[PDB]
């Protein structure tokens, strides 16, 4: 396959091309836009990304505007979620007055572009194998399930509670760990950086409708 030259400005030629990628491996894409692939991506937590990025050619840049995020998850044999997925940084500080409607975390998650991507341990990097793609929007019920945690989340952080936030906190969202934060005393620290990871629960229920459309 070839990499697309400029964006594309339609939902059906980005879910074609993201369809020319299935079989190949990580290896094989990044060898045909001339591009090495790391060791791991230990380094370049967004390689993959580039990489894809590259292929639907992410002319037409912000004026394609189809609104649509790429997001590769990392699958195991069976093509399961083996981890959370990161969505965006989460704001420690600022973006107050933000709610559900209006959140980064909604916007991002509006129109997805779902690839799953072979990640086991035992699989080097260069040959783990592209999967086929998804082009998603949360239904009624999975936008409820986001929309309740990420109120509980956030509202923590501006109580001032952000060091509190655990793995316990979320039931399909998590917000995952120096960045600047409001203290719970409303005493500015330092603290590690966050963001928002959907969980494997989340992920793997939108992976298994895939194969069940009729």
């Amino acid at each position: 396959p070839r990499p697309l030259l400029s964006p594309p400005e339609t939902e059906e030629q980005l879910l074609a091309q993201a369809q020319q990628l299935s079989g190949y491996t990580l290896g094989e894409l990044a060898a045909l836009v001339g591009l090495v692939t790391p060791e791991n991506l230990k380094r370049d937590k967004g390689w993959i990304g580039v990489l894809l990025e590259i292929w639907l050619g992410a002319p037409e840049q912000d004026f394609a505007a189809l609104g649509v995020e790429l997001k590769t998850i990392p699958v195991d044999s069976l093509g399961r979620p083996l981890e959370t997925t990161f969505v965006c940084v989460a704001p420690l500080t600022g973006n107050s007055g933000v709610t559900w409607e209006t959140s980064h975390v909604r916007h991002k998650l509006k129109r997805v572009l779902w690839i799953p991507v072979e990640g086991e341990a035992s699989i080097p990097l260069a040959q783990r194998r592209v999967g086929s793609p998804l082009l998603w929007s949360p239904n009624e019920e999975e936008d409820r399930q986001l929309r309740e945690d990420w109120e509980e989340l956030m509202d923590m952080i501006v109580l001032g509670q952000v060091e509190r936030i655990t793995a316990r906190h979320g039931e399909y969202l998590q917000i995952r760990p120096l960045t600047e934060a409001i203290g719970a005393r409303g005493e500015r620290i330092l603290t590690l950086p966050r963001g928002f990871y959907l969980k494997k629960n989340f992920t793997s229920a939108l992976l298994a409708r895939h194969f069940l459309i009729q």
